[PDB]
């Protein structure tokens, strides 16, 4: 069946709780993989110890740029970026899980959890998965959030890993 991962995410050093994840792997296996094992930490780096570096109120939290920890950077389990597998999925509203990018086939580790419906995305940004429990997570992480993607606050992703 399709991987469940979490996120364990921190604020200012004081945990808020468990963000779970379904990855599509029936609809986009290569993608739904370089998150499954950047959550594992299997091939030697991942998400552990990352931030979520740029929360929008109203839009998204993004996350994982673990090499730089500011937007510029991150890495995939196959190099530094792979292609757009299919846009297939869509954002069809808060939960959605999806990979940032700097323009097409630009995927490499930086992802985002939308807080609403974000249909301007569809065709430009692959969705890949969806928030299964902590919701209410992610609603503290996207209120430390600002208009400019400054956080308020230290958000931390402190652990992650695959639960099934
Ligand atoms: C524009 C931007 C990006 C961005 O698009 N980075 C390009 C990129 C994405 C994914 C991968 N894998 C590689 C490169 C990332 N963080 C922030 C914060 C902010 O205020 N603007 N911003």
């Amino acid at each position: 069946g399709n991987p469940l991962v979490y996120l364990d995410v921190d604020a200012n050093g004081k945990p808020l709780g468990r963000v779970v994840l379904e990855l599509k792997a029936d609809v986009v296996p290569k993608t739904a993989e370089n998150f499954r094992a950047l959550c594992t930490g299997e091939k030697g780096f991942g998400y552990k110890g990352s931030t979520f570096h740029r929360v929008i109120p109203s839009f998204m939290c993004q996350a994982g740029d673990f090499t730089n920890h500011n937007g510029t950077g991150g890495k995939s389990i196959y190099g530094s970026r792979f292609p757009d597998e299919n846009f297939t999925l869509k954002h069809v509203g808060p939960g959605v899980l999806s990979m940032a990018n700097a323009g097409p086939n630009t995927n490499g580790s930086q992802f985002f959890i939308c807080t609403i419906k974000t249909d301007w995305l569809d065709g430009k940004h692959v969705v890949f998965g969806h928030v299964i429990e902590g919701m209410d997570v992610v609603k503290k992480i996207e209120s430390f959030g600002s208009k400019s993607g400054r956080t308020s606050k230290k958000i931390v992703i402190t652990d992650c890993g695959q639960l099934s």
